[PDB]
């Protein structure tokens, strides 16, 4: 398993050393505040009134916490996934990122702590 | 395993088919979107900002998903635990709730879907 | 989770740290060799060609590995149990060698067991 | 997980659809009757007194379940593992093969069941 952390200002996000193998099934709690400017805080289910205007992941909200399996699409992660596996054929390290516009993370702040567990398969 | 779901509005919380018992490991994922009042909707971990005046959970924040193992005190559990041992001696049914002031609920909307699962020991 | 050994010769048989509660899934592995009085040692499914003369598991061969859960019948385990979930019974697993009652002293041997409680 | 069947008389082994991959876990129980030639059965550990006059895998009895992974060498299962992990550098599918003399597998009979499920990390 692994734990840390995902800057909300960082459009590279945080590389986990989770694998992520067809089959594979996960289990990932995410919690903690950020912002994407405006002087509030959401949770990693981020901001549900906020416009689109060129998002990293068009699935989540604006604040979100989504990932990417290897090379994939962005994936919504959200406050978690309970016992997941992954609908395409994606395999690779888990990489977390902070769902914003490219080139407005700077006015970000905050962070979300993840754990992600390999389950019983 | 359990999966369903939490009103808001609903003051003596939901008694799971999970039975906490001594040893036991346990992972929650918490999602959705509910609010003490508000127009606008909080995230399981509810609302940093607005104060305690007399929640039924003094550790989470108002309109956070906390429980009770069997008649334990209220126990946070937000946007999820994970692989988590309870306290000395608490044991029972699991209790979902939705964290507010006691005679406030009926203002409160929206629901958070919940899983619970048991993990290896 | 919980691993060691069970004595062939041992009636009574070993209490395991395993409270089974209902809803539980377990899995164990068992491995070994022992004998219930012949010179030939018989794994964990115990010897298919021995007669049952008043085992205390009619649902195992002569030899093998079975259990109980709290104070219930025997339940046969053999090689092991992959995720199991027990019928109906709760309680502390106790792991015993399958023979007939006071024919074990000429025993010998044990089985190596693991046991842990899987996600559920 | 993988549930199935091995064929003492398969000299190419039962292919399953486990592929491991590291830093995997798994957990494996066989059970069953199976001979290398005589009347008499034995159970997945084999025959604890037949000698070894060239056996695919050395380090284990003449009837006894082994497994490669991928293009490994023999490894043995006997009865099972749990909680098993391999040695570096072994990864693929895992193939579960009778423990017998190559070119002798003709007179071989029963089979073993197994069940194969990757655990927690
Ligand atoms: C963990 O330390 C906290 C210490 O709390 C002190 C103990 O308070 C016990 C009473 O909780 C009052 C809060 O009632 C909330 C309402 O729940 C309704 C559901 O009930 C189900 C259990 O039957
Ligand atoms: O959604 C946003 C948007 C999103 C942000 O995180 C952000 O920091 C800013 N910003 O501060 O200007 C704009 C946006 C955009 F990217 C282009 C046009 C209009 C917008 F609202
Ligand atoms: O925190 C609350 C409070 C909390 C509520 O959920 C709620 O529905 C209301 N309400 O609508 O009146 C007040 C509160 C209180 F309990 C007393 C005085 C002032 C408050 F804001
Ligand atoms: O199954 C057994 C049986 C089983 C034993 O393990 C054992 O040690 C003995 N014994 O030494 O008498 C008999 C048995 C029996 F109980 C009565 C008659 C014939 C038998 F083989
Ligand atoms: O271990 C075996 C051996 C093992 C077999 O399973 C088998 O079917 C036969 N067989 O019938 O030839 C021989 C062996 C051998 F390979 C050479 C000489 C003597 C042996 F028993
Ligand atoms: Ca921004
Ligand atoms: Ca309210
Ligand atoms: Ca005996
Ligand atoms: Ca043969
Ligand atoms: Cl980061
Ligand atoms: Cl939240
Ligand atoms: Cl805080
Ligand atoms: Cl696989
Ligand atoms: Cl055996």
């Amino acid at each position: 398993a692994w734990k840390g952390e995902v800057l909300a200002n960082n459009e590279a996000g945080q590389v986990t050393s989770i694998i992520y193998n067809p089959g594979d099934v996960i289990t990932i709690v995410a919690a903690g505040w950020a912002s994407y400017g405006p002087t509030q805080k959401w949770g990693p289910q981020g901001d549900r009134e906020h416009p689109d205007q060129g998002l990293i992941c068009h699935d989540a909200f604006c604040g979100a916490l989504v990932m990417k399996i290897g090379n994939s699409g962005t994936i919504p992660v959200n406050t978690g996934l309970f016992r997941w596996v992954a609908p395409n054929n994606v395999q690779g390290a888990i990489t977390l990122i902070y769902n914003d516009v490219p080139g407005t993370y700077g006015n970000n702040s905050g962070s979300f702590s993840v754990n992600i567990g390999k389950d019983q398969s």
